[PDB]
């Protein structure tokens, strides 16, 4: 018998082909959308439904309560850090309701302190509390998730994370959780890739991990790798809910930090949660800076109308109908043009 | 049942592999031809032939009538832009016609100002409108090419674009287009690819046009993503009848515009439609500068020539012939080795 | 008939798809295992089992007493280089045994020189004779093997190499080898692959050597091409056993020869042993320098911990389970992003 | 019935995968061949064997008389270029063979001129005739290839070129050529694939070329592209007798033209024979330089051996063997650390 054309004799030992958003673009469709008429409306729990499908990252240099009270006028939701003391964390959560009663998740990790810190934060008004680790295929995160829902369930909605595969995502489906957060390696900041080794791009995890949660009617929350407004576009049309973002919102005014005037630019720091710094295991993120890029509201406005121009071109009056939309696969000579080949930029671009 | 290898249930969710003009080579041939003896004249609509398979894109910073005389004796045509008052557009023709009865064409969107933009285009003596927008494949844009067919249809000719799909193609030719225009994304300047995440690599495009068209009689014109010679002989062979050139000609002497001498160089402006400098949405293009090239006919001629080069090396004594040609798929190992590939080039080089 | 669709009509004259590290990541898995809790321990050899999996290179910028020392020290083991004079070699094997009886293991070449040598080696007290050739698929090497084995087999562990193929390794299976080395290609200072035109992806490599070693009890070491501490888990989880190094510890305090301070920044010298100045045949190997990395204690201790990682991602308490691991391909757009994409990084990072 | 998956309703319309030296390695095999032992002599054409397998251009910046009897004398063959008055042509054979009775070839192109030229090659003593075009299947190459073996062929070789399809080196071998030269597109200074689009790439041209002449008894020289000595073994492995190098000998002291010390580092002229310089047609090549490779001795003798040591990894003791070789095929990870990957070179390399 002939040999796999990779090597060995297993067809399984190499399981997949993965993809990532630059490995694919969305196909134009017959329309009767033009962006002005989308709905960009969409599920970010069982229960809660945003008006702009986008969340912050749960990191020190993306959101505390300021950052998450813009991103809640602004339509979406933020995610409050967990690198603090609880009384501290549990303060910002009052913050942002003394605010106008707006929407706020917070993040927890797992054992007895994260059990008393979320407690606490059910306590303050949270509305969403969103286990957060680097890998939720353990029966102790699992034993987390479904706990929470059990005790607090009633009062407050329970997100678990991160996944990368169908078979992980159906075992979050099974204990409880009201949203499956999918993301293992890709995020600009990671280094788990070269540190462990261990990945799965971000296109065909979606597509697993809806798989198994579409069928049971849980969202998902695409986390990690989006590095354009398109880029939200492709993780909805793949079948996620929501996205979740940080490099991208780490440069705005509302982002914890402060200015980085060096050689006439301006930047702001932006850091792993597994980096040294924030530690303070081997780390598995890196510690840098991203161009400032001015007030969330004006960068969310730019996403949001580079969504909208996607709806158009695939006929999508809703995102339930992005969801449906199709893929075209390209190869390097394809990506390579598609940032602006081949004409000396003069001026400055929004977007 | 088993996975897709690119992830879930659906094998059409990722539907077609696309290839661009970099992924390709044309295969040589038998043949009675040389450069000298091959006959480049191709149909641009039903009833209008050119001498040379080329046309002048609809843009502020490449076609007013200057540009628009020029393609003309050089056995083409330009196609005038839009981004100026009804009556200024209308003039430009005027003086086109007045310099010989040349062939001239003018863009037009969609509505009412557009319906009174055409009808004041048809008076001035143009020989073919381009109903202009990024996605044709709407009730909205097909109804605009049926009306000006069946109100002006006796007096001039009808192109609808953009396409990118078989589908969108057919729904064209159903409207009664005389000539379809392919290219959704592929542009030196635009960046629809990356801030909508919509595209289609364009050798794909046009075979999967040319499928819908050519059964009909409807030739296809190839717009955007040109860079070289070379690349006008791939999109005929592909099936396209013509091709419309933006950056190629954007430097030449008759493109609108002041010189601009920087650190010893030349260059001109040019700039997407769809950038901020232009529709003063989102952007969806750049503003930049392209390098100086010279009078147009010596620009032509260079095009031409390579033109001639490939209907030699794959036997082809006419268009029509070069339109049956094969292909060679190449790998990135291939094309980064066809770049002048480890030469320290010391002399200049007309194409 | 049809031809095959790379060219001629014989369908194995192309033979296999070889994949490097770059290629493919691992899939995380469900697990009860946390980096704290894994078992790193495996077989170099039918005999010997080490705490941690890794040996350094046979090379004169990387092994000699020190090095051998510190590494068996550390848990793993050092194979003494063999550019130097018999009474040199052998005298540096008794430093490290008076070291405390710590592991070594020397390598030796083919003929009547080599094995006087290797006789004076067993004599000081090696532990592993290493048969140190560029291609091992040749009855003079497996002769020397076999000879060995027989001479003194009894007092001491035998391994050959390098190889590349399932053949190639059956060959040395059954010549008596207690383990089997893999590599011809793929060093960081090699050039074998642009002089002689001669290689094998390494994880092809692995995968096809393990099926012939495997069902026979005899294990794999992976040598060359490992580039960052993610490349020992993949190098295991294809089937291998441990990994030998020779860049990523050339830059540390024990490694031979004197720190380079050039620039401000601090470096050590590391040359393949095929290169002109080791010689002294065409050369097969460059010199040049790598940053230095302080002591190497620490350098371990950070690939440990990368090795670690990945077994708490996939499930593994042993490596035993590692090397039943799954792997995702990828593509040349996944890996692009793997190295920190899109973050002016600021701060130093150890791993 | 669904589309072909790069786009239309035609198999056949991309008709083959084209791989080039950078796609393919050598996979070594059971051997008792070392590069010591090896014999490196091939044919040539069908009468003629050489040495060494090598010959060079016939290019105005590679080889007159000089270079001639260098490559003569080192086991290998020149091709004197046509790009000067017949009656000096003819006088550069005369001086070769007043050196020893050499071997020489010449090249002329195809019509009356052509005809001349040849006739007083051959009363001047010339062994092979090189009918030299960029496009060897057209009746009028393929005419002129019979006619100078009914007139001549008892007295001379007589080759033809170039081609890169099955069915043009069929053709050349019905009209009676004595080898068959294959590369249409791969040169260092070749602009054809992107002034036309036209191309192969070469080891996908040489395997269908060898298809078709192998079968006749008919030997193949691999003309263009190469640019290690590696290389040299890939084009033979998959079928060739004989390799054609421009790029790889234009640095040597032979090679005419003078030395340029620029920069403290010292070059030489090299240009296409299609390049603007060297035609007083648009262009099809360069002009440019390449650094000072010191005398042709000693070039050879790397290129040799380079060559030696691939007979050794494969077990090839002749080059009749070595043409029985199988490859692997690697992807973009792979080729980009085949150039040495991350280690400062310090030390000059020979190879
Ligand atoms: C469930 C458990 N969570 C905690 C929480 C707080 C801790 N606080 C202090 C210490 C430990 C803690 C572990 C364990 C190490 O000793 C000190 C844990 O295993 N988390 C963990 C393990 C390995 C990796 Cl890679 N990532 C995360
Ligand atoms: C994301 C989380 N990993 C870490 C690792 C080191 C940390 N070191 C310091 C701090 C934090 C850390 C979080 C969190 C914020 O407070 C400081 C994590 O994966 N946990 C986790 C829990 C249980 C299991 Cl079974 N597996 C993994
Ligand atoms: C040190 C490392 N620190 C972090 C912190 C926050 C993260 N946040 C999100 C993600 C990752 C994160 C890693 C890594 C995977 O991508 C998503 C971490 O905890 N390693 C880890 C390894 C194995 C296991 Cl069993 N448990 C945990
Ligand atoms: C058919 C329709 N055409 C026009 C024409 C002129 C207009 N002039 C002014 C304004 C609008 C106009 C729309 C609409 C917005 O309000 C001001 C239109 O929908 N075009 C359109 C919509 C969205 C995008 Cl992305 N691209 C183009
Ligand atoms: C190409 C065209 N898009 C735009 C967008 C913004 C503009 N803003 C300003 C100006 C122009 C603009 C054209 C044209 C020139 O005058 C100024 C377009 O796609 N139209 C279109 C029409 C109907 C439908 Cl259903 N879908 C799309
Ligand atoms: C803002 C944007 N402006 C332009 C202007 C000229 C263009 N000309 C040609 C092409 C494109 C163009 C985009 C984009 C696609 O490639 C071809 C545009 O109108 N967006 C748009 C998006 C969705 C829908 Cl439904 N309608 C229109
Ligand atoms: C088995 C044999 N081993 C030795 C050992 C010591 C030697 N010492 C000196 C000399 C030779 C030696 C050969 C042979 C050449 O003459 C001088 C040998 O053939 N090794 C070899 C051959 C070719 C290549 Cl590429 N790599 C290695
Ligand atoms: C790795 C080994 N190749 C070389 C080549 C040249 C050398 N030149 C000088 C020195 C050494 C050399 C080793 C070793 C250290 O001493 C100095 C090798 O492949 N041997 C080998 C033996 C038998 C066969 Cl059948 N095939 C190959
Ligand atoms: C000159 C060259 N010198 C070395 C030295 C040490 C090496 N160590 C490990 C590896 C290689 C090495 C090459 C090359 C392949 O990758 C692993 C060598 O001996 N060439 C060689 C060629 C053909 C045959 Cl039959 N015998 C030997
Ligand atoms: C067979 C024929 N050979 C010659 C030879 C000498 C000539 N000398 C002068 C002139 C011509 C010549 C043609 C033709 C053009 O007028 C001047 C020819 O057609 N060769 C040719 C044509 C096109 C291309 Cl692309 N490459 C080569
Ligand atoms: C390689 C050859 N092409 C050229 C082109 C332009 C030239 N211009 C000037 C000179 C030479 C030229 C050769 C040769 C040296 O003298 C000066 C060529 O393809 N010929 C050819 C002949 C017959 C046919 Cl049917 N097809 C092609
Ligand atoms: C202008 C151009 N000049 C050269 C000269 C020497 C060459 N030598 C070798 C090769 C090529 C060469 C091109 C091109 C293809 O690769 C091999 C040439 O003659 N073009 C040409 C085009 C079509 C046809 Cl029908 N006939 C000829
Ligand atoms: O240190 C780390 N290593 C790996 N992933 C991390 C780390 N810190 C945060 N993340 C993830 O990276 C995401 C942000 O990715 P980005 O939007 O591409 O910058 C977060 O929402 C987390 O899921
Ligand atoms: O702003 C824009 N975005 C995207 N495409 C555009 C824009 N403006 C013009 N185009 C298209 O780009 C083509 C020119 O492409 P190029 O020849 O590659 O420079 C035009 O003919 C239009 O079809
Ligand atoms: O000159 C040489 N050419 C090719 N491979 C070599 C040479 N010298 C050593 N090697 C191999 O390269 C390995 C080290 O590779 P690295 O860890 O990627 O730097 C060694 O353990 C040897 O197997
Ligand atoms: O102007 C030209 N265009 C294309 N190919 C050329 C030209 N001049 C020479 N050649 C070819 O290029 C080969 C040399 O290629 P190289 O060894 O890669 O530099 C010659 O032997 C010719 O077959």
């Amino acid at each position: 018998t002939d040999p796999v054309p990779t090597g060995g004799d297993d067809p399984h030992k190499v399981a997949m082909l993965g993809l990532t958003f630059d490995d694919v673009l969305l196909l134009p469709a017959a329309s009767d959308v033009v962006p002005a008429t989308a709905d960009t409306s969409s599920q970010l729990t069982k229960k809660i439904r945003l008006k702009v499908p986008l969340v912050s990252s749960a990191m020190d240099t993306v959101t505390e309560s300021r950052m998450a009270i813009a991103m809640a006028r602004a339509g979406g939701m933020g995610v409050l850090h967990r690198n603090l003391p609880v009384a501290e964390q549990a303060g910002q959560v009052e913050m942002v309701k003394r605010s106008g009663g707006l929407l706020v998740g917070a993040a927890v990790g797992v054992g007895g302190d994260a059990w008393v810190r979320a407690m606490m934060l059910v306590d303050a008004g949270v509305d969403v509390l969103v286990v957060d680790t680097a890998h939720a295929h353990n029966r102790l995160v699992l034993d987390m998730v479904g706990k929470l829902k059990s005790e607090v369930g009633d009062r407050v909605e329970v997100v678990g994370g991160n996944v990368a595969t169908r078979s992980a995502a159906a075992a979050l489906v099974d204990a409880g959780a009201d949203a499956v957060k999918v993301g293992v390696g890709p995020g600009s900041i990671c280094t788990t890739r070269v540190v462990a080794g261990v990945g799965a791009p971000q296109i065909t995890a979606i597509l697993e991990a809806v798989a198994a949660c579409r069928p049971a009617g849980v969202p998902v929350i695409a986390d990690g790798g989006l590095q354009y407004s398109g880029d939200i576009a492709k993780a909805l049309a793949a079948g996620a809910s929501t996205a979740m973002l940080g490099s991208l919102l780490a440069g705005t005014a509302e982002a914890p930090g402060e200015l980085i005037f060096v050689n006439g630019k301006q930047y702001k720091s932006y850091r792993g949660m597994g980096s040294l710094g924030a530690m303070r295991l081997v780390p598995e993120g890196i510690e840098g800076r991203v161009p400032f890029r001015g007030p969330l509201s004006s960068v969310i406005h730019q996403l949001t109308g580079g969504l909208r121009a996607a709806m158009g071109y695939t006929g999508s009056p809703t995102i339930e109908v992005l969801q449906q939309a199709q893929f075209v696969r390209i190869t390097p000579a394809g990506l390579k043009e598609s940032h602006p080949h081949d004409v000396a930029m003069t001026v400055e671009a929004p977007n």
